[PDB]
């Protein structure tokens, strides 16, 4: 599971809460460590690196270290990871999610800002986001090439401390009509 | 549960198709079919009666039957229900989601879209969003008011068949990208 | 076919024109006459009325005739036709074109700005489009309900004419660069 | 005509279809292949090397070898085909329709598109349609520049088969509403 | 041509001016001027009320007296003038300009947000923009229902007035670029 | 001066704040109270009734009681307050601000919006927005038929305690940088 | 005033012509022709070259012949005439019309468009909109630094025979509607 | 305070100003001075030279030399002033305002455009806003990384010759309809 400071941070905040909009920039802190949480263990099943916010531009440098930063027409995005194999460029990004939906708007946007850098570059850039669904706990990925690297992934967790801390938070703000409704 | 048939009707569905297309358009009335399943045992938990697609207008008729509907200036919305309680018109929309997105969504165009005539008919008008998170199987209701008059909902059930049949879906077209970055 | 009064204006038309703008004008009412012309024939099959430009708001008037024309609150169309039988209100439009992109476009506005209006009269509105493909000459009608009314419909034309005025004009401006790439 | 294998491989997919949005999907990919079909045709009449397509940047690459691909400030367009002769690069679009419109909107697409890498590589850059209008079977080009580098261009060829693989698909699917208003 | 007074008016204006701005707000002043007169003019041709911004509401009224005001469904615009005639109704719209575009603009509007305020009066709305080109002083209607109304019209009339006062605008400003290029 | 139970509540949200977004809260508020404390002293300075957030349609039912409030074509706005005298109606803003800039904002939207319901009803319909500047503490109201209406109008009071809370509130919040460049 | 040839070429396609497209087509032609006479006139007037549609690109390229045109970041605009003096650029742009509204429009682009550009260079470029009143025939110049260095400009020309052209276009086709409100 | 040369033009303007257009661009023209006038003495105060109009591109040039200007992919912006300080490039803005809404406007706009080019230089880059509250005179800054470089910073001033000089102005046109709504 996750780390028990964590969860300590996360107990902390929720009982000194009173205001609908600290409850609710905890709800978004949850869903993300929650995400970073699934992308720790990810990359430990994949045996890959864990990697700290690499702009594009840093990627390419890392692949092709003759290139001028400087000078580069390359898109401004910064995807969770990503792997060069066989002369392959794999951009990956996690997701925890029961639906696609944010998966599809970082596929056509990553897909989308990465055409013309495949080409300048003569480097197939495949677009991987690797998704879990929190309630069944399947891996839901849509590279076929990136499966055949990857055929047998095997990430066994789970969220059920998320979803208790998420579900005492709503509780204690259910009768906040201010809480029901905010945006992030 | 759902209805054995409703169940049965899923189950041959998922088991012909054979094209992302198809597999979208299941996942996507599977989630109808939930939001549907919600609304008829949470009407009958609150004995009120379950209602079938009234307009706006319709709902006018039925309070103030003297209202000329060829003339009077109303929204056209169409609510999954509503209640007349006490000269207040409180506006019902049923959501299962374990999140508040869609509610927010659903409640801001409501709101907005009813103020006027709430002001020209001098009825107070209450937008009522009834979400059950999947998961936790918790009641989110926004409207103080309409809790005031229903304190102790309780709705006893579980979607733990179309979590079955999602997965089901999901593991079928799971190696169809097509599929899994299908939107609606 | 195409009558004598009509058929032999588009020659003449054809045979003085000189420039890419009066040859794309003629391309343009060629199109107009050959859907004007599929809307005679097949209001002669249906043994219907062929109307002339009648908006929404006279539909109303010719059928909940209480109606007052100063106030109703009625959409701002002008269908090609309609029909009103055992209470249902039949919106038809025509199409000629191999295509159903046409048709879907009109469908989806139709049927969007008729929604309201049917509530406040409580008649449903039923949107036909009612298409011929130019070169199977076939008919595809979408509207099941429709088609249970007028069960076989022939429509025993061809656009042959249109087809050979429409080589003369090509024939004689062809070659002409501002013609072939001229807006409508 | 079209290949053997294709034609048969349309057939099963009409034969086992029993979904509106399936079918619609044979109907899109006959129109591709139908477009396809035209395309290596006519690069046979042009004896240019089939393409479908090609990156602008691989144009660049090859018809200026010196060019840097990492740095070259260039448009992202994806054309048809493409031919350098005389120092002027003619850029290459298929079309099969019996109209204009979709001519139009490439062309003016294209031509906006290039005209800044036109001035600075000191290339002219003459945007091609070559449009097959499948009923009359007539071959039209915008390019007068195009049309004078070639002696007469003969593509003599037809859509039959791409015709009789539509009317099977009707014949299956012509009253249900879904096909018949499914969009793309 | 036009009054003593207002000549007097705008001739002091540009006198006392010293900011572009100022300047600025003479030349549209001279413009709208412009239209006014001509619009008095054109009205005394053709012996009709020259009318004082009628919102289209008003001139329903004025047309159909039994209309309710409150409920009617209406267009929202206030054209120049307007004439009811056999019952037609011509909307009215003055222009004082060298192009049509000004005319293509209005035309437009009118003519789109008027289509079903006639279906439902059922009464035929022609929409008439009457231009003067200020050079040639030639009169340019679209309108071949109103011309047919009016196949005679003479405005015997010139914009030199304004002109020249355009002129002394321009020779006391005419090396400021903040007035040169002022919206 | 300010109530002094509003002004020991204030005192009390700054003194448990812990939070960036609480802390903006209690600024905003601050802000709204400024401006309802100098509506209510300005409407003992014209003899007028405190409103705020008057229902447009509310105002044509004082001002002509026989409209039917189900029909007439209205506006939806709820200005702070109104007067109607001499067959006059004033729509009346409160403002409190150093410039001119969020008045020229209602003052056009209330303008445009009321301009056809002026016609309608046969009534002007004059926008004042009644501004104090908080620093020099003069009155200033763009409307000169408002301004002829009224004896000199004299509102003599000041804002120092929104000041000092103001001021509590950054002496806590001051070198946080989510409150600093926290939005609304 | 314009060429023989050109006069006739106008004439001839005004008598010939039966139709309102290409009646406005004509109307347009006469107008970018006008333009560009006064452009040929304004340029012999300035003793400098008059340009046949130069891109920003080439612009850049003549002034500054070292920079690689591949990989330089600059705009695309293709402005009438140009002018490098001092290591100063002057983006000219040449209009004939009764009011600065075209003026304004295109000296917003062009100012916007080039700022980051003259940083690039450390070259300042200014924008200098040289427009003509058809009536007055007076030259009206935005730029005090582009007058600063030429004070004394005449170009004494007319448009005499556009308008006159012009005036024919519209006997034929006045009554025209589709023409009177063609784009 | 504001100098000789500077005040007394103002006092002129006033005096001799008598159209509402002129007195806006007066009351602008303060605003300008005002916060100029806070720069100058920010920077008195920090012992940093003042900066009169820096494009990014040329921030880069005086700390990235070898870059190549006629390249570089270089936000478009100018900024008030910069510090480059142990490799890290602060850019800064002054801000006078009882608020911080034109504050975060600034900052959004100028962190979003500058992640690109840190990343392709290699040198983060901290966007410091620093406001003063021209009524109680503090000073606010955003950043905590600026505020460790300089941990007590005086600017011991006031504005109360501009507040003078628009009360002037105030009187002179308080009346003035167009004035009192007139845009900047
Ligand atoms: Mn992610
Ligand atoms: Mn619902
Ligand atoms: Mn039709
Ligand atoms: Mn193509
Ligand atoms: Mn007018
Ligand atoms: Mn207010
Ligand atoms: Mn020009
Ligand atoms: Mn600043």
């Amino acid at each position: 599971g996750m780390d028990y400071q964590e969860y300590q941070q996360f107990l902390a905040r929720i009982n000194t809460a009173r205001d609908a909009c600290v409850a609710k920039d905890i709800d978004v802190d949850l869903l993300m460590a929650r995400h970073d949480y699934f992308g720790r263990e990810l990359c430990k099943s994949l045996n890959i690196e864990y990697r700290n916010d690499v702009p594009f531009i840093d990627i390419i440098l890392d692949i092709r270290p003759e290139v001028d930063p400087l000078t580069i027409d390359a898109p401004h995005i910064t995807p969770d990871n990503y792997l060069y194999i066989n002369n392959v460029l794999y951009i990956i990004d996690y997701k925890v999610s029961v639906s696609n939906e944010s998966s599809v708007i970082t596929y056509d946007k990553y897909y989308e800002l990465t055409r013309d850098i495949s080409d300048r570059l003569s480097i197939p850039i495949e677009i991987v986001i690797i998704r879990i669904d929190p309630v069944s706990r399947d891996l839901h990925i849509n590279s076929d090439r990136f499966k055949e690297l990857y055929p047998t992934i095997v990430v066994d967790i789970n969220f059920n401390q998320f979803f208790d801390l998420k579900q005492l938070l709503y509780e204690k703000f259910g009768d906040d009509e201010e809480f029901l409704l905010k945006v992030a």
